[PDB]
């Protein structure tokens, strides 16, 4: 309970997000460079990750990913 910073693997994060089926599938995921955080693409999983970045985060390559919907 104390000030500083509390961040979490990406391969967390994703599953929560329901961004990922399973932990293996998210892990594998941020492996090949297919999540990203922000202005700077993730490689590992291991990555830690914000509350603030948990938004800022988007796939590499979401052309197929459908979402008529923007905002």
């Amino acid at each position: 309970g104390s000030s500083g910073s509390s961040g979490r693997r990406l391969p967390t994060v994703l599953l929560k997000l329901r961004m990922a089926q399973h932990l293996q599938a998210a892990v594998a995921f941020v492996e090949q460079g297919h999540v990203r955080v922000g202005p700077d693409v993730v490689t590992d999983p291991a990555f830690l990750v914000t509350r603030s970045m948990e938004d800022f985060v988007t796939w590499v390559d979401s052309s197929k990913i459908s979402g008529p919907s923007s905002g």
